[PDB]
Order: C-alpha cells, then sequence, then structure tokens
C-alpha cells in the first residue's frame, strides 16, 4: 500500500474549465496515493530527503511531517479550446496534465 | 502562509546514521510546508495536474486529496564517512540532501 498511480477521471465544467475548453469533457489525469513510510518499495524511488525526512518524522511526528507521495513526471494531453478569438483551436501538447510516474518528495 | 522552504536541522545520531557517518553531527536539511489551495502566490510555480487536482480536490474533498507542498529541487552537502574499511573517507558532493526548492505538486 505505498506511492503509486492510481485513476482519477476529471470533467472539466466540474473544476470550471468548460468556459475556454470544448474538448475533450472529461480526461484521465491519475493521481499519486500511498504512504512514504518504511520499508519502502523496489520503485518508490525515493531523494536522500525524503528519506531522512521520514525517519525525522517517525522520531518526532509532532514536530515534523512525512514525506508525499507525488507525481515526479507528467505527460501532456490534447484539448480543444476557444482561442480568444473564440474559433476552436488544437493545442497538441498542452503540457503536465497526466502522471506518468509517483514518488515520494 | 503558502508552500515555502522552512527550517529543518536533522542530527544524524537520532535518525540511526552515525554508524556511518562520522561528521558533521547535525545538518540544515530544511523541508517544504504550507497549503496548495487558492488562490496561490506568484512563485508556487505549480503544475499544470497540481491545479487540476486542486480544483477536484475543492469540489470532492472525501475522494481526492490535495496537492502537496514537497521540495522541487534539491542541493548536496559533504559528509565525513568510514567506508567498508572504516577509514574516514570525504563524500564532497552527498545529492539530495537539502531543500533549494519548494512547490505544490
Ligand atoms: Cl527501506
Ligand atoms: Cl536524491
Ligand atoms: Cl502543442
Ligand atoms: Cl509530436
Ligand atoms: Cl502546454
Ligand atoms: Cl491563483
Ligand atoms: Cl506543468
Ligand atoms: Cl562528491
Ligand atoms: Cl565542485
Ligand atoms: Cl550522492
Ligand atoms: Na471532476
Ligand atoms: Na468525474
Ligand atoms: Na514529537
Ligand atoms: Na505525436
Ligand atoms: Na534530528
Ligand atoms: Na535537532
Ligand atoms: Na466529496
Ligand atoms: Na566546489
Amino acid at each position: 500500500s505505498h506511492c503509486q498511480k492510481t485513476s482519477l477521471r476529471v470533467n472539466f465544467e466540474d473544476i470550471g474549465w468548460d468556459s475556454w475548453i470544448i474538448a475533450p469533457k472529461e480526461y484521465e489525469a491519475y493521481e499519486c496515493k500511498g504512504g512514504c513510510f518504511f520499508p519502502l518499495a523496489d520503485d518508490v524511488t525515493p531523494t536522500k530527503h525524503a528519506i531522512v525526512q521520514t525517519l525525522v518524522h517517525l522520531k518526532f511526528p509532532t514536530k515534523v511531517g512525512k514525506a508525499c507521495c507525488v507525481p515526479t513526471k507528467l505527460s501532456p494531453i490534447s484539448v480543444l479550446y476557444k482561442d480568444d478569438m473564440g474559433v476552436p483551436t488544437l493545442k497538441y501538447h498542452y503540457e503536465g496534465m497526466s502522471v506518468a510516474e509517483c514518488g515520494c518528495r
């Protein structure tokens, strides 16, 4: 039950972006969920600082928070958007929209 | 009160690393602390996914967790360590030990 990519389907109208995004209506953003506690998995790929903070958090749980399961690499998607003039326009690689990799940081 | 680098002084014996680290006894690791909620600061430098997840978390706080204030760039330190033979040896750039930048991810 450690840090990993799980599914997260995002509807653009729900987050108030339908005003400038015609299509798609929903996309697969994924999310990173899970713990960063010891012992770790063989593919968490954690930084030295995340390891140190996890140890410090264990010894002082009230003073220092835990490390975090976050996206460590993102992928683009394509969106059809009405530009400032108002015409549908394709953005082929809308960067940073979907999780490619998760990790403890 | 948004995501920012705050101080975190780490003692190597407290985290059980004194067995292979002779010096220094403590170092300044810093940590990233604060919220990732709207409105954001001019220097959070958040990814598109962190922005999307924050919106989804606002609309569905029980199903989707918040974005995270984590280190986005790390700096090295120097440590004196007894090697596998047992002699003090300098590691000049022990990478990923201290926070250089924080951000919402
Ligand atoms: Cl481990
Ligand atoms: Cl590292
Ligand atoms: Cl593009
Ligand atoms: Cl291409
Ligand atoms: Cl982009
Ligand atoms: Cl904002
Ligand atoms: Cl991005
Ligand atoms: Cl080095
Ligand atoms: Cl150098
Ligand atoms: Cl290193
Ligand atoms: Na949604
Ligand atoms: Na949905
Ligand atoms: Na404590
Ligand atoms: Na292509
Ligand atoms: Na400590
Ligand atoms: Na200390
Ligand atoms: Na909810
Ligand atoms: Na140098």
